[PDB]
């Protein structure tokens, strides 16, 4: 049950075959209330954290960003764009974890089945 | 125990005999106060998730919804008309749950026990 | 230890001796905030549920409903006159519950010590005993 | 660790000897700020619950009540004067509880050790 | 660990060789939000409880009270100008009473194993 | 899991060999929103709580504080123009003590263990890096 994430520019510490230097996500969350909530995710403190801090503190948009979930072979593809790192929130104690909120224009949701059933949408412009 | 629900259009991931391709449901909840509440429920991120995205994000209306409970033979059925996905919240950590809302108009409340006992109502049109 | 509620028309499922087809309550609370709180209680999903939904939806008057507590042997009895169903809050999970609130105007508390009875009553609409 | 509460007219159920027909308390509390808080306490549902409901329903002043903490032997006293029944919340679920609030105009504290340390106060009208 | 407290006026029940007749303090917390919260400590209901009532009821000024934590005496806390505001006895079948006091100065003296570090401030006088 | 914090003038009590008179930090956090949270860390009540007391109440400008994490020197943060907001001892029968810090600028320094180091910082009070 592994989660991964890719950002243009940013480069993670991940080390699997089909994709190296991804970000290793621990938990991902977001909602659709029509309005969209920011994407919230948590990871270790790792090599992206400086980049993350930076992207955030720079407001630099992000051409793409891709979330993936696979059970211990993947099956779930979350595809966000035009992305602005809202907040980075380090924290630690004697772990060190790191939550982030991001602000995206659109998202495509891919769900691969033993085929697929896809779904996306633009929020800055209400088109399927 | 065994909770299953149908949405016209939305198929689920059911492998069951008296209904396959139905949404396996984990929790459900709805209040009345007389303004009825959005119905909430929480399934695995499964094959309905992308369409639940859509019906939500389309704000499209649904012909019929039917909720079924039974034990570990179906005892409890809930039936609903003009359905509008109010909210959809997918999330995951290393469950992957998705907590959904639904605005509706009528509800039918059957229950196999005399045989059955049923009471309905329409909350837009105030009638039976 | 054992609670049974009895409402007019609306019928529980229970197969007791000293009651029958009565509502099997799993929890109740009520308060006197002189203001009176509504009563709430939570039973399984049982034959009374559409009735309560009906009576909640209709808002139709009920003459009375009666709650009784009992060991595990009666011992505690509440009587309430005049009743309107306010909130029904069913739910379920692969743990089927059903909250019910409801508004009344009078309460009679009947306590039967293990010897006599101690009773107290009131009317809230018309301040009276 | 026994707690017994004596209030005229309202009878508890205490099997004890140095005070029978006494409200077996299970929990209590009160502040001073300098408008005192109420007094909250909690007993099983008992013969006192009818006497405490009516007395709440009527709201009839109660002259004097006495509060006792003992050890598993009487060591702690409180004396409250001018007392009104404000709230009563019997819960039940297959403890069998009923919490109370009351309002005093004057409270006494008394505490035995090798001496006994005593103090009271009137609050409706401020004086010692 | 141990925590003892000695108040001008109020006699305790702790038996320590260096300082019997102090308050055996259970907990305590305080800040400088410059704005100072109250001291807020905790103790079993003991001989000090009536006098604290008296002071809390009578609002009488307390020149000084002194705070000690030692292991199972690194911390010495000094406060002056003290008044009793909250007092909250509460029982059940722990017999507790929390208190909050208002202090104009504090002197925080930390011993080291060595000597002491020393820290004091007049919030009212904004000096030291 | 070893977290140390070097503050200038506020001496420490930390018995480690790459650095002594260091603070033993228990837990820390902070949040960007641009707009930054204060710094937040916890420690026991130790030699620094008097030093940290004054720096708070007297509000003296801290040049710099340096925070490090390392496993049972891989993460560094540098904060400058610092002032102690609030001090908070407590304890009972752990003596805990949390403190909060307000920096003008922060650096962030992650050495990667085997090839490189990724770094990031910023001046907020003059919206610059």
């Amino acid at each position: 049950y592994d989660i991964f994430l890719k950002i243009d520019g940013i480069d993670g510490e991940s080390m699997d075959d089909k994709h190296k230097n991804e970000i290793e996500v621990l938990s991902w969350r977001w909602n659709i209330h029509v309005s969209v909530t920011n994407l919230s995710f948590e990871h270790y403190i790792d090599r992206a954290s400086p980049n993350l801090f930076k992207y955030c503190s720079s407001g630099k948009h992000i051409p793409q960003a891709i979330l993936v979930m696979r059970k211990a072979l993947e099956y779930l593809k979350y595809t966000f764009t035009d992305l602005i790192i809202a907040m980075v929130s380090p924290s630690g104690s004697q772990a060190s974890r790191e939550s982030i909120e991001l602000s995206f224009s659109t998202v495509k949701q891919e769900y691969v089945v033993q085929g697929t059933i896809t779904a996306g949408y633009d929020f800055k412009a209400n088109k399927e």
